[PDB]
């Protein structure tokens, strides 16, 4: 992708954001983005093709593979995060919509600019549309953290399994490729995913008080 | 990017900003960064319990006449397609709320996209026979002796990224259905 | 970014047909072959399988069956039908230190149009005649030297490839008859 | 890249701008987009008909000493060096589209050197390659070959396609060259 | 990427920027066009002298937990994000060098990033017990029976990339040393 | 986009000579490298056929003979001959905060001096470490496990000669280059 255009929407939601939800975008785009497209992307390129099992059965590696990895990790982590940045970025363009109109009503100045470049305020319909984007952000991140920890039992990956399904002839060993690097990158997607969830955690504290204790 | 999504939001209802994002951040994006690499060794690692030269050419054939991304890139373009149009059209008018002629090009271009999200639904149900991809396929095409096994890659994973295309695409369906009522009971009342 | 200067370029200075042509050319032609078409030739040879023993018969036998790509020569077709529109821009930016059409413009315009017509047409008739049609068999009977008498020998994706042949050949088909009505309007003006 | 061949474009004359349509459209694109990926598997389709460890390596070697995309690459770059350099040293001129002055110098010096590019890299290319056609059997004898060992080529008639076209339109580039030092030499000799 | 580098490099003080060349124009460049490639080969020419199945597969990853190049990305990052977060609450008080709260987030980012440097050179001597690779590894883990011998694809090429990335590295740190010794001179040392 | 503004930013600055100097780096030293030279090394191992049978006795006798790549020993030359002339424009800047004068000059004699330094250093380490600029189809190994001595054959040697060269000449030519420049600076300096 473009890194002018990854400027323009990486600065669009910059601007259109409160002061922890700019940490919470550098978290975001620094970590849980780069290494997943610089480093963890390519741990994960030979998963299937060094896939080497003990047996002479045609068609047993491609079998035993499907049922240990039902969906790649690289995999699961691009779903999650496309679920968690597009809250984001609806309620940046909302931001952008009422700042749009605030100063199309004004002209229809210097004033709004000032106001709209020193902080982003919550209020009114924003409120409502702002606390369920970081809602439905924790929501996504704990179950895919959930899945994350059922489907694999754990966050640590063997060298060996033991695959007894269709047409493997009795147990078959197999053996997984990188498994301690690719459960070093588990660790740390997972730790990282956690600490989003108590930024944004945190965030919702300070507008439940904005609300709550202001009543 | 940013210029062709801007001019598109830009006209649009209130459905059409969530028929967009719905559009370019599930279909275009899954399908570019997650579903495209999980085809890639689709008939490479096509396994077939064989000695027979040329068995597994014509078995993967018969069982995957088009690939699932072949189809899915193919039925993203005919949908984008009326809206893109509807902007050209819609600039012809220009240099030259929905009303006039206007009303019978936008009310067309949803009425095309409904058919041909549904005619591509349809077809990936008849082809495939169901939306679950099978772990063995027994194929019996020429030039392979009686009946051979043949195996798929990674038929779990290409079974949930269908399921999300097909759940998705049906949402698509329900939100240009719902701007229709939008229309011709406004129109006709 | 370069793309959309590019298409903004030439779909200005369009004419009313002449820009639903643009976007049958660049939707359909070109993302076709872009994003769906090429990964479907990627193993063409790779994938080739023939039923022998005998080295260099495998070369051979793909090379009489396939002189060139299915895509390649839609590539050669695209950037020929493309460049006679381009070349009318920048003659006419030419002009301008020396859309109706009138003037010096409508001999280039019309030019443009026919010589377009030539290109799709011969294009569709070489795919017809070098590929016995517009279908893609699963067996090829080869018996080239150094193959032994004749080999069998499988294609690879011969489905797909006969599917995406049938939707170039078909739109390239309906970009002809957009042509040949974009020259009856011109020649509508001048008779009467 | 649109910024690099407007400045060109504008900077040109009447012939130049047909130059530069012949160039860009045909010769780069196509060696871009069609050209470049139909030799990528022109070693590791090469079948030679021997069990000698390393004959395979020493006879595609001799027969390709280069890759012909190779060569096109370097005849690109080479045919556009003097067309840019002449923009640079005009511009250093001009701050310190017809001609004047020292400018006639630098266009015609360009224009020869482009029609010496031309010509040289398409007689290696006939000199290297003993014509335009690719044969789908090579004769090899070199060592560690014993006596001599069939060889073959991959995809040897789209090679032979692409080699026509990319060697009749660098053809046509040398006519349109020489046609502008007629262009110029024809006023020159009035005046 | 030019107006990334732009905002930083206008926002660094007179010693930042020689450390911003050292970590773009040498970390960031050999580890994209030079030393990605050294890498790519690493497992697929990795070769054991054994018919045990399963056995290559668990030496590699006994001797590679991460590869090289991974562990120089993590560090890469983790090195450039400290420089973000002094950036980030200047602008900050923006919309409300050293001066109160700025000099306590300057000197604490450069404390971070002296740390982050020496972690990972830590980490990469005691991971890989020193900076030179080995043509061979003698690998005893299950399944492979009794010790079997395994040889390293390039292992001087990338013993000469280790190099010169940990003797790069040790200048950075030198440099951020270096700078924390001006700023503690002016503050703690002027009272 | 990018590659124009950061051109067009260290042309704006150079002298006369400063600007040929830029064209032979850009133009033959990172275009040929970058889309032609770079995929001739790309099977430089893959390629790499040895006549034993002994395990490991491939990989030992490939790193023996090409201890770095010769693309990857460019790769490095053009980051350090190009460093100095980017490190004239980061410290100008600053001190902000075309004429050769003041404290500049040193400056610019220094990045100068520092770029024939950095071309010499990698000519000869390419001299010294393939004892020519000749690459040889077969090459001979004793190296352990190699059992005596095996033959060993390289892939495309004549192409790589061929780039070898072309490098190593354009080099040459960067070399007299700046050397002029010096010549240009002292006899302006001492002289005068
Ligand atoms: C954040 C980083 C989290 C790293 C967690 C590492 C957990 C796995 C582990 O114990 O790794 C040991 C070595 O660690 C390593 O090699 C990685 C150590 C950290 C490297 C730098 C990370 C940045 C191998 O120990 P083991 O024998 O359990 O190996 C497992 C084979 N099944
Ligand atoms: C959108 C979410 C779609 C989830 C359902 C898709 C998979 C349905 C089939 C299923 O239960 O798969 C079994 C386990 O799958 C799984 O465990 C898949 C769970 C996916 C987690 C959600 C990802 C987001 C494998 O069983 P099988 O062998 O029948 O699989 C079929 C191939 N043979
Ligand atoms: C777009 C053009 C689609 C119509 C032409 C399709 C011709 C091929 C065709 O009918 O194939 C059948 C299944 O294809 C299909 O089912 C193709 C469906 C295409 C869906 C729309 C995209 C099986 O034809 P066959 O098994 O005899 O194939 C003989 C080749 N080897
Ligand atoms: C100028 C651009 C067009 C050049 C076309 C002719 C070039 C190749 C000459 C040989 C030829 O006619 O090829 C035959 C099929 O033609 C083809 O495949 C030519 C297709 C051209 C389509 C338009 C582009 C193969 O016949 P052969 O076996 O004698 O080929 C000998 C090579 N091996
Ligand atoms: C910073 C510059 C780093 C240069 C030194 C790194 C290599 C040190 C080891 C060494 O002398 O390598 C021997 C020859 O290497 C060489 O001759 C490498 C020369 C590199 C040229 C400088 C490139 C810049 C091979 O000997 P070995 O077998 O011990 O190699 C190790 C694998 N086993
Ligand atoms: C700068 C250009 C440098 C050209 C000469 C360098 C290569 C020297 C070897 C040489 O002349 O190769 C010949 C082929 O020429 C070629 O391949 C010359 C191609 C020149 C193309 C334009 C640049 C045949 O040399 P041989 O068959 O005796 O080689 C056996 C040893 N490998």
């Amino acid at each position: 992708m473009d890194w002018g255009t990854l400027q323009t929407i990486l600065g669009g939601v910059n601007k259109h954001s409160t002061s922890i939800g700019k940490i919470w975008l550098t978290v975001l785009f620094i970590f849980r983005i780069m290494i997943l497209v610089v480093a963890a992307k390519e741990v994960w390129g030979d998963e299937q093709a060094d896939f080497v099992c003990n047996t002479l059965q045609p068609g047993c590696k491609n079998v035993c593979y499907d049922h240990y990895f039902p969906i790649s990790h690289i995999r699961l982590w691009a779903l999650q995060l496309i679920f968690v940045s597009t809250p984001a970025l609806l309620v940046a363009m909302h931001v952008a919509y009422r700042r749009h109109e605030k100063k199309r009503k004004f002209i229809k100045f210097k004033d709004i600019e000032e106001i709209k470049t020193q902080k982003v305020r919550i209020e009114g319909s924003l409120w409502w549309t702002y606390t369920s984007s970081i809602f439905f952000r924790v929501i996504f991140e704990a179950a895919f953290m959930y899945v994350f920890y059922v489907m694999y039992d754990g966050f640590s990956m063997q060298r060996l399994v033991k695959c007894n399904a269709w047409p493997c002839p009795n147990t078959v060993d197999c053996f997984v490729s990188r498994p301690t690097e690719k459960t070093v990158f588990t660790v740390f997607m997972i730790a990282v995913s956690g600490i989003c969830i108590l930024l944004n955690v945190t965030e919702l504290c300070y507008l439940l008080i904005r609300y709550c204790s202001g009543k």
